[PDB]
């Protein structure tokens, strides 16, 4: 059964990335199951649609009121040490709200972190039905 624990922002960092303080240490989070254009990709930079995930997801993390991290129930990091986690602000689930947008696509999944994973795929089929964004 997964579980919320509470967590304080330190800095948004990119539209899938936030650095957070967890049980008092400064922490990397990956939003598990979302791929978002990005500002610094590895080999391209800033792609489309980039700065505006970027955007969207620090204005949610900064006007929140309570931060919450959900793991899934596989590994709880990557191979960078980031942490791997479903991220809420205010109750919402800020990996849906970007797919729901049009500003972020659901990733390749790996088993057994997918939890949530047919509620975004839901998620994303509305958004490419509104054609938001990505998809327009």
């Amino acid at each position: 059964k997964l579980h919320k624990e509470p967590a304080t922002l330190i800095k948004a960092i990119d539209g899938d990335t936030v650095k957070l303080m967890y049980k008092g240490q400064p922490m990397t989070f990956r939003l598990l199951l979302v791929d978002t254009p990005e500002t610094k990709h590895p080999k391209k930079g800033v792609e489309k649609y980039g700065p505006e995930a970027s955007a969207f997801t620090k204005k949610m993390v900064e006007n929140a009121k309570k931060i919450e991290v959900e793991f899934d129930k596989g590994q709880r990091t990557d191979k960078y040490g980031r942490g791997l986690a479903y991220i809420y602000a205010d109750g919402k689930m800020v990996n849906e709200a970007l797919v729901r947008q049009g500003l972020a696509k659901v990733a390749y999944v790996y088993k057994p972190n997918n939890t949530h994973e047919q509620h975004l795929r839901k998620s994303e089929a509305q958004a490419k039905k509104e054609k938001l964004n990505i998809w327009s």
